[PDB]
RNA sequence: CCCCCCCCCCCCCCCCCCCCCCCCCCCCCCCCCCCCCCCCCCCCCCCCCCCCCCCCCCCCCCCCCCCCCC
């Protein structure tokens, strides 16, 4: 029987490395950090007193941020995050000291902590330059309010909002989606980029970014550090901000599959043509393993994850051609720059798709209509 | 019953094969240098300082690259690798040295790996030609950065790469594919080629065919590491390079596969020839074997794993020459110097393939339009 | 190799209920006859017959696999 005649690559593949009985594991380099929830709030005022402070210098802010992040997993979950992502690493343990110093000619009392990767001078110059901003906002506007302050709950949860939109577009492969980084984070937390000074999404962005570009074991803690965050039964307003830019990057660098079920959806006839027909039993073999993976499967081009690849559909150039000519026509490709190499099908796709808006019919039998008295009503 | 009369013969030589009760186990030859994870950071330095060395000396690039691979490992693994492929290894403990000698007539400390591969003379030279090339550089542009340096976490992986590509055209039999190794690591790995000077890869490529030729043990440790490196849930971009590269040598030494199902998918009608439907059986039992042995049996090829003659098609003279024609005719067979022995079939399943792509109808009848209103708009 | 776009979410209105209504109610013990069962005839079996018998070792050719691109 020539229907017998058939190789299911993609599963074979995914079962392959899913049944590896020897593991390797890598080493970090430097020792990890690894606050725990005791210096949760101190982390926290570090980051108000960085959200404060115009023209703010932003180059730890990543750090303290993924600090931030790692001090509400706590030490142990963030110790076992980094075992099972399979890394050799050195805890260490994050604890408040006290550190008297003459600035101005005068005896004044800092309250740091105890961390290799940011030193004390850095954590008391952020400080210092915190307190000169808010001293001349003060001036400036009489009195402040928990608004304008240190204190507040959620500035690093802001912080980490902008971190969010820094991994939904870290399947770009670079920084090229800064500036959909600084516009979102323009759209999205507006009343609190008026609120914070030093707020500033480009600065903000570029340090996650380079934090992450360093240490990509910093993307896997802030992963599955947004998977806890959004497991929680509730939270604030800019938790669930939080939530939902970190949903936002679920899919990311897959949206050739999504754009597949889209041109499957609107019933594009281009996919009834010969090659495509031809590509169908293994593009549906990808779609099986992707729906076999389920939730895991949404950042594993975050993560680096090697079964990244097993996800892609451009070894189906017709398939690809239509779905992404039926997305052109639609009008949603936007500046997406994969290219299709069917030049012929992304065309004949893309002219279906734009007849699609034009046209439009009702079809009556996918209600219940028992009795359909809509003629006369023409 | 005339349809009863059947042999199994691909089944019952896999049923022999792997109902072995008795198991011969080989000598691996000199002692194995199995390092533990204790020395990865200085192995990862050895290989910085080899690629930042231009016109560097890559006799011991694969050899190194190797010791980087198993030090991934670990000694446990690695030693568990090698008993289960059936060797006996005389496990030797890699572990750091410091010597110190007098080179220009200075007295200079240098931190070296005891192994009985790799002499402590060539490790000096290796850091002493890399000391050399980086002071040069730093001559000649002022100041280093992280992007030009040994310390990179990622120089041992970018040598991985290479010998996954050499992995990738293990199965040719040779050094045939090295040019095929250069021009893909020229396309892959451009950037770290701008960045790294002695990153030269016919060279890396070389001494990692060399070091495959002398010791088949290394083959099997190196596909191992790549499936346990594959099997992780995240890293770096130059681990996710490796991943996809070590993929790419999935089903090598089988390409005939691949294309008999691509035959069977476009529909070649040189397929319901009477003389292919006679060895149909067979050949749909071969494909059983396959999908039977699934993930294990894409690297039976570059493994020299006995039971791969099992999975050859070229048995079938007939279905091996219309599944040869087919590829000719759709442009994909390129250079591939497997010779069809059916020249009749060949050319009508060639000439069959070029008349597809030129054709085309679409299928209405695979979608579900309830109502084609089409016709109209034609 | 792979990837590459865009995108927070939300937003209205709204307590519920409201009546009437206990149920039951009569008549009526049941039974009632006739009838033991059985009953004859009949041992069973009965012949013939050992089985087997020829011819025949089997085998025999050819053939490593792979090879492209990503």
């Amino acid at each position: 029987a020539l229907s017998k005649v058939k190789l299911n690559d993609t599963l074979n593949k995914d079962q392959l490395l899913s049944s590896s009985k020897y593991t390797i594991q890598r080493s970090t380099g430097d020792s990890i950090d690894t606050p725990n929830y005791d210096v949760q709030k101190h982390i926290n005022k570090l980051c108000g007193m960085l959200l404060i402070t115009e023209d703010a210098n932003h180059k730890f802010t990543g750090l303290i941020g993924m600090l931030y992040a790692m001090s509400r997993l706590g030490r142990e979950d963030t110790i076992k995050i980094l075992r099972d992502a399979g890394y050799h690493v050195k805890a260490n343990g994050v604890d408040v000291t006290t550190h008297r110093q003459d600035i101005n000619g005068k005896e004044m009392k800092f309250e740091v902590l105890t961390l290799a990767s940011l030193t004390t001078e850095i954590q008391i110059n952020i400080e210092i330059e915190s307190r000169k901003s808010y001293k001349k906002m003060l001036k400036e506007m009489g009195e402040v309010a928990p608004e304008y302050r240190h204190d507040s709950p959620d500035c690093g949860m802001i912080i980490l909002c902008i971190a969010a939109l820094v991994i939904t577009k870290l399947a770009a492969g670079d920084r090229s989606g800064l500036t959909a980084v600084i516009r979102r984070a323009n759209n999205v937390l507006k009343n609190e980029m008026k609120r914070y000074k030093g707020l500033l999404p480009k600065d903000i962005a570029n340090s996650f970014y380079e934090v992450f570009e360093k240490h990509p074991h910093f993307i896997d803690v802030f992963v599955h550090f947004g998977i806890a965050q959004s497991s929680t039964r509730g939270g604030s307003r800019v938790e669930g901000i939080f939530a939902g830019l970190f949903m936002n990057a679920y899919g990311a660098g897959q949206v050739m599959l999504r754009w597949g079920v889209l041109a499957k959806s609107v019933k594009n006839i281009m996919l009834g043509h010969a090659s495509v027909q031809a590509e169908m039993e293994q593009v549906v073999e990808v779609y099986e393993y992707a729906q076999k993976l389920g939730g895991e499967a949404g950042f594993y081009h975050i993560l680096n994850n090697p079964k990244a690849s097993l996800l892609s559909l451009t070894q189906f150039p017709h398939f690809s051609s239509v779905v992404l000519g039926n997305a052109a026509g639609l009008g949603i490709m936007g500046e997406y720059r994969g290219t299709p190499r069917n030049q012929d099908l992304y065309d004949a796709a893309k002219a279906y798709a734009e007849q699609l808006k034009e046209n439009g019919v009702i079809n009556y039998s996918v209600l219940d209509l028992t009795a359909e008295e809509l003629e006369a009503i023409k």
